[PDB]
């Protein structure tokens, strides 16, 4: 037994931070470029996207300093201020990203679940105020990391990013860990679980209703081919009334009494009259009063669900489980080297995974933008 982790720590950190810095800087730099140079009006999603991009760039610009530290066999050479600023920067990026993803999911939920006054309840103006609130809250609550005591080794060398290794146990660090775990990870994660449950159930209801509208449109076209005659008519009439009751995907957000909805409902009314009269005359109505009405908002919601869920399971969750395990391990009487090694290797991996959160945000823009 010895400090066998020291070479592993410096090898894995140098590789992963170097990779996260390059992928993170170019990915979010590109996303920021594309969003800044926008001509069409900014969405609530775009407000959250710009803020995620900035929170990611703020942190990727500090990661090259972490790289220089581990390349130097754990010797800090930039002073106290830059050590406290590099530590603070990671926690600010991590908790800002958790809050922006939560706020984005919450907004998209109210948009999907409640399309009546959705465009007035979940506005770009509202997104801007929430983000400011998120920045102030995170910047203030994370400040103790800026006013922490400097770390020095046996040989009086300046250290940075040191974990409570062994017997460095404190009860109020454990109380701060729990408030942070609940407010900063468990409450945001529960809101996402609930919101995503509501979106998925809503998406099934709308997907099944659009299959019936696709089924009535299929029967109208099929019985038209059955003519080229009393049986085909009795079948098209029951379906044309059924299709009239259904709402098309194109006019899903608009009101039921809207003049856009009235036109589609009247189109089936003119077609029902032509059906009772009876083939090339009713084929004209289905190509002028109903062809236009018979969804992307559904694809952007699925894209968001997949990237954000992965970001929570892969990046945010292992760090928060490991921090709970680690802090309690310090309070335990017995500490063998075979357990202290596997604990320290996990700190290296779960922190690298937490820092890799900036790599998920360009993917959120491709799949949900
Ligand atoms: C980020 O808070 C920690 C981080 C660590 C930590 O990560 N330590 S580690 O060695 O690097 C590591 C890495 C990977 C796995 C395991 C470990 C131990 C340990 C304890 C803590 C808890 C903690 C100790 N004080 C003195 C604090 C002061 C203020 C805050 N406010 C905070 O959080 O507010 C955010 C949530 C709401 C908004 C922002 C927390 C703390
Ligand atoms: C939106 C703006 C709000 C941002 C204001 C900053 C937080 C202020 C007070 C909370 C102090 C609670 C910290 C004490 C923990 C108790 C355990
Ligand atoms: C909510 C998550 C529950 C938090 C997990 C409870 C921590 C208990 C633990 O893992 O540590 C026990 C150890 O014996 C004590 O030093
Ligand atoms: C070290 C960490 C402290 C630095 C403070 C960082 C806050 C500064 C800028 C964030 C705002 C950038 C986003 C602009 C978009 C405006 C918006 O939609 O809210
Ligand atoms: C940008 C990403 C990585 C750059 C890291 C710098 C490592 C080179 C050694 C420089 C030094 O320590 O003097
Ligand atoms: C700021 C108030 C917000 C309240 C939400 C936070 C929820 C925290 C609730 C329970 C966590 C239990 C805290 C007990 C401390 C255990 C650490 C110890 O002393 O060993
Ligand atoms: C609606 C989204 C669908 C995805 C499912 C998300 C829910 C997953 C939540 C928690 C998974 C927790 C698993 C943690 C295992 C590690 C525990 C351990 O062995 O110590
Ligand atoms: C699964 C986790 C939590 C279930 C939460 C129940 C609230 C869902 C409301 C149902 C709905 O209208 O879609
Ligand atoms: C929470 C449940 C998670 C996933 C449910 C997936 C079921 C897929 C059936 C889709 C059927 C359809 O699209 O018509
Ligand atoms: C990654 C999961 C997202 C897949 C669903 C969206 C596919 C369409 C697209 O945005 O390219
Ligand atoms: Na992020």
């Amino acid at each position: 037994c010895h400090d066998t982790i020291d070479d592993f720590r410096n090898q894995v950190y140098s590789t992963l931070y170097s990779m996260i810095s390059v992928v993170g800087f170019f990915g979010n730099g590109f996303v920021l470029y594309v969003l800044i140079k926008t001509y069409h009006k900014k969405s609530a999603f775009q407000v959250y996207m710009i803020n995620l991009a900035v929170a990611d760039l703020l942190c990727v610009c500090t990661l090259p300093l972490r790289v220089v530290y581990y390349v130097h066999k754990g010797i800090w050479l930039f002073g106290d201020f830059l050590c406290r600023l590099s530590t603070y920067a990671l926690y600010v990026n991590l908790y800002c990203s958790i809050f922006f993803m939560t706020a984005m999911s919450f907004f998209r939920c109210i948009a999907i679940v409640f399309p009546v006054q959705n465009i007035n309840l979940v506005t770009q103006k509202k997104a801007r105020f929430v983000c400011v609130g998120i920045w102030i809250f995170v910047i203030l609550t994370s400040s103790p990391f800026l006013m922490a005591k400097p770390q020095k080794d046996e040989k009086n060398n300046t250290k940075c990013f040191e974990p409570p290794q062994d017997n460095q146990t404190k009860n109020h660090v454990l109380v701060l860990h729990y408030v942070s775990l609940f407010v900063g990870f468990i409450i945001p994660f529960v809101i996402i679980i609930v919101c995503y449950t509501m979106i998925i159930l809503t998406l099934l209801k709308k997907s099944m209703k659009s299959a019936d509208l696709e089924d009535n449109w299929e029967t109208l076209n099929d019985n038209l081919k059955v003519i080229e005659v009393k049986d085909a008519l009795t079948k098209m009439r029951a379906a044309a009334l059924d299709a009239q009751k259904a709402t098309p995907p194109k006019l899903e957000d608009k009101s039921p009494d809207s003049p856009e909805m009235k036109d589609f409902r009247h189109g089936f009314d003119i077609l029902v009259g032509q059906i009772d009269d009876a083939a090339e005359q009713l084929k004209t109505t289905r190509n002028a009063y109903i062809q236009k009405y018979l969804l992307s908002s559904h694809k952007k919601a699925i894209g968001m669900i997949m990237v954000v869920t992965a970001a929570f399971l892969v990046s945010f969750m292992p760090y928060h489980i490991q921090r709970t395990i680690h802090l309690h391990f310090l309070h335990n009487e017995t500490k063998p080297c075979d357990s202290v090694l596997r604990m320290q290797k996990s700190v290296v991996i779960t922190l690298s995974l937490a820092a890799s959160n900036c790599c998920f945000d360009p993917l959120l823009y491709f799949f949900s933008g």
